[PDB]
């Protein structure tokens, strides 16, 4: 009782940031209709969000080890569940920004501790292996409940889709207050200067990145936002040579495998990420399920990933991650051609759409395991910290990089075709029929990415006895 | 009786041209021993055979147009059958080469006759996709039964080996003399600068590439022959323009994807055939089973590739060549992964060394007969013959390319790990795992191959009513 309730606490805010990022995408065409912030408004609480969890994220991996991590976990996660309720009762545009500003820094401060806490809490062995299993497990269901909730309560109101945080914050507040145990070390000094420097460079690129296409990319804003983050940027590099407690200790990153292992999650986090976006919308637009029934019929991927986490926690232990990492990559690799291949309009649902999405869904829940467990191998506890934190800004950067070659992918075919560009609600259904045909093309292309990222993680080399089996 | 006569003899040539090279490297330690003909002559008994094969395979397409497909192939099986007596009775080294050579001039004329009147012979449709898998079926019977035979009766005389050719000669001129029928059509007049000079430019190519190790790429022969070569090749495509009945319409080769087809199967046969002479060494030396055992292993491949050229011939006049060949190709590949990772010496025969290779022999049996049905695809009755002889070249021709690029890896690696370049009885048990380790190392190299073909076979676009069902 004590062991699930451990597990569950560190992967609270795993749940509860996937869950709220995709609530907030199916809510927000109602949020027009209510407030009538206009379509320049619409972007902005995304990039909200997105500007300080971006911006402030590698601050809160030093932050823990001056503070302590159980009690920045309850901070950060404690933070989160606030701006939820501040965020339902939103009167005007204004509220809302600064209701998903602070989202962002309380998700930014808890993130990276809970990844830090499964190496810290758990010793290496069994214990590691099962507790990142379930780590990577819920944030999976996060996203599936997202959907289902999202598409269900906003019917009614889409305020109340952002209160249903509330009832998931406190209990995981509650259970990581009865569940984790305070380490008596003594504090470290924290990185002033390394640390403000490293903020402004993160959110300036951030900020002009997600303006660029808005003010367009030489409007003079974009590049000008661009000039201070390469400043602060290269000021960052040099002030790190003298730092004590460093926040990026790049010595730690050699010519050794920790690159390639860094790497792989890069790319690979950007072919799950936009994987899932687009087969999201290939499912709402050409085959018209709606939020609610899409939600539902993603069950058996977060089942089907549940079998796959389960298998390879066991098996970890006596493979390589790269065998299993390219094991688990094969059959997400068949699953993508297959739906490359017999994916149009029209198809039923159990035949067609349900045995790609298990079998797709086993291949990654067999080669997330590994890969977690080898980023946080050999570093210690006065570096987990900031480890920790690079690991998943990696993950999450290669996101928006890997989507936007895809998406752009996806238009231009969509026009050569035969096709248009707009809301696919105007459209003749020859027009649709170009649109189905560039969403299975551009799957080729990420599977294509999927072969980079086996062909580099042949390089690894961890063997069991490192990552696990201690 | 009369279909199945008649496909038989068809493929014919595939068995006799097959078994022969195998059973002329396994016999060819105990031909020094004899004859005493030296290190120099050990590879002109090999070089001999290839010289005239490559360098009249092009003289050869042309040929069954001018006096006819049926006499030319009852013609070039013969002198086939005549030359392997005349080879298992040579007094010495020079009564051996000018054998070898006869064998060759005798491929050439009838390899590239037998898959023409696979084209020619059956109606497009269900009958030629089964001629299709018998012709491709054939050639792996012979490939295994090569081992067998060269392994069984070669500990009491080389000279028996030779003489197996002419039962099997025998039959299959009796067998195409009786169930193949005369066409009756008017002859084309052979091209006679075109085709003198092509034979000139592909046998001295293949002369100074054989001859280039033994004196040195920069000798001044192996040069001074790539001169004549060249010479050749310029002179052959000038009087090219000009020619009637040509014998290489370049003109039917244009942006289409008749070249991405060709393309394939120069490659696509650089794998196949670098993947075969690696496993047998690695079968041979590492695990130590010998010729008769090796043989004997490899028929549950022939029955693998068995049922994947009957499924393929079924299913071709459903799907398109594009999704067959890369279906076929996928699970190859991961036959292929496994090997490179779980293949140490000394590991059980059922459970490890068989099932990569019956799960592969399907892989490899689905994805030929799509490739060969759209390499004989749109192209008529008066211009089959070069293009039938152009398919086979190309085959061919990736052989020794790629496999010369593998063996160059192996090698390498092998030095790294501690070793030695020479006979493998006389390592060290030490200097022998290197070895084992290089050869599943050059294994990933045959896998970065084949992900080249199936990316380039996803430019094919041939639909099922062309290659089939008509
Ligand atoms: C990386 C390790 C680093 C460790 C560093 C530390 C961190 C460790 C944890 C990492 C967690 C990653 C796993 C989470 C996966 C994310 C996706 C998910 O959990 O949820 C499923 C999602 C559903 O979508 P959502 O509802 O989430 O969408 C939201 C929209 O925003 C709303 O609109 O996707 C899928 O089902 C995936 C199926 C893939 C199978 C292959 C496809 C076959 C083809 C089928 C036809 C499709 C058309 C053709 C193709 C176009
Ligand atoms: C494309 C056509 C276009 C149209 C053009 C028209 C013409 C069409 C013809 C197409 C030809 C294809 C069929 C014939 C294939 C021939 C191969 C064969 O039928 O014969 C078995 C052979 C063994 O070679 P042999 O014994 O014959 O060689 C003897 C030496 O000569 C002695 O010196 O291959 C295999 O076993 C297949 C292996 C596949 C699985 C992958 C391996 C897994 C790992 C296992 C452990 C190995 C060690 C690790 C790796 C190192
Ligand atoms: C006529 C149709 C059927 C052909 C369409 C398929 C090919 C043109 C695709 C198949 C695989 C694709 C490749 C697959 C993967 C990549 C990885 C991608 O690599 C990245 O750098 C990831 C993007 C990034 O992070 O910058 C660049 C494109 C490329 C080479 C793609 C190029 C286009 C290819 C060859
Ligand atoms: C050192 C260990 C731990 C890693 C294994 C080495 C990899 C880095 C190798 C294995 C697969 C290799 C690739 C496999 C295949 C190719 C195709 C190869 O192209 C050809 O095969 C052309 C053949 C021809 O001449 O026609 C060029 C090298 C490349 C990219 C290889 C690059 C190096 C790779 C990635
Ligand atoms: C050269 C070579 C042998 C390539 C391997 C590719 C692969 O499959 N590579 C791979 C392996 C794992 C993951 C992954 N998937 C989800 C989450 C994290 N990692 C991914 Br995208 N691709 C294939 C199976 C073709
Ligand atoms: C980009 C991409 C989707 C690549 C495909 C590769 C493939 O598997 N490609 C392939 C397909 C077919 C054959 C073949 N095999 C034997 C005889 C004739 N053809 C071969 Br070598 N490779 C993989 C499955 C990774």
């Amino acid at each position: 009782r004590s062991f699930i309730a451990a597990v569950i606490a560190i992967g609270g805010m795993q749940l509860l940031a996937t869950m709220d990022s995709t609530v907030a995408i199916v809510a927000l065409p109602k949020i027009q209709n209510e407030l009538s912030l206009s379509d320049a408004g619409r972007s902005w609480v995304i990039t909200a969000y997105v500007l300080t969890f971006g911006g402030l994220m590698l601050l809160g991996g030093r932050l823990g080890d001056t503070i302590g991590r159980k009690r920045t976990f309850i901070v950060g996660v404690a933070l989160f569940t606030i701006s939820s309720v501040l965020c339902a009762v939103a009167w005007d545009e204004a509220t809302l920004v600064i209701a998903r500003l602070s989202q962002g820094v309380g998700s930014a401060i808890a993130s990276p501790t809970g990844l830090a806490l499964v190496a810290t809490t758990f010793r290496k062995g069994p214990a590691r292996n099962a507790a990142t299993a379930v780590f990577a497990a819920m944030t999976a269901i996060g996203s599936v409940m997202g959907l289902v909730v999202g598409g269900a309560l906003t019917e009614v109101s889409w305020r109340w889709a952002f209160l249903v945080n509330v009832p998931i914050g406190l209990v995981m507040i509650y259970l990581a207050r009865t569940a984790l145990r305070e380490t008596n070390k003594e504090r470290m000094k924290l990185d002033a200067t390394g640390a403000i420097l490293a903020t402004l460079a993160c959110t300036a690129a951030v900020f002009a990145f997600s303006i660029g296409p808005e003010k367009g990319w030489m409007s003079g804003i974009t590049i000008g936002s661009g000039l201070v983050a390469l400043a602060a940027a290269v000021a960052f590099v040099i002030v790190e040579r003298t730092a004590e407690n460093p926040v990026v200790p790049f010595h730690l990153f050699r010519d050794r495998n920790r690159l390639v292992t860094f790497s792989a999650i890069l790319l690979a986090g950007g072919v799950m990420f936009s994987l899932t976006v687009c087969i999201g919308l290939y499912v709402q637009d050409i085959l018209g399920y709606s939020a609610l029934r899409a939600g539902v019929g993603f069950i058996p991927f977060v089942i089907a990933m549940g079998i796959g986490l389960g298998v390879s926690s066991q098996l970890v232990s006596r493979f390589s991650p790269r065998v299993l990492t390219i094991g688990g990559g094969y059959l997400l690799f068949g699953a993508m051609l297959y739906g490359s291949f017999f994916m149009h309009r029209g198809v039923p649902y159990f035949p067609n759409l349900v045995m790609p999405i298990v079998v797709g869904g086993i291949g990654i829940g067999m080669a997330v395991v590994p890969l977690t467990l080898s980023a946080i191998a050999g570093v210690g506890f006065d570096q987990i910290g900031p480890v920790s934190a690079i690991a998943l800004m990696l993950q999450s950067l290669g996101g928006p990089l890997v989507l936007a070659v895809i998406q752009a992918v996806i238009t231009s075919r969509t026009l050569y075709l035969g096709g248009t560009t707009g809301p696919v609600k105007f459209m003749n259904d020859v027009q649709l029929a170009a649109l189905d045909h560039a969403y299975t093309y551009g799957l080729l292309w990420v599977a294509g990415a999927a072969i980079i990222v086996g062909g580099m993680a042949l390089f690894i080399g961890y063997t069991p006895q490192q990552v696990a089996h201690a």
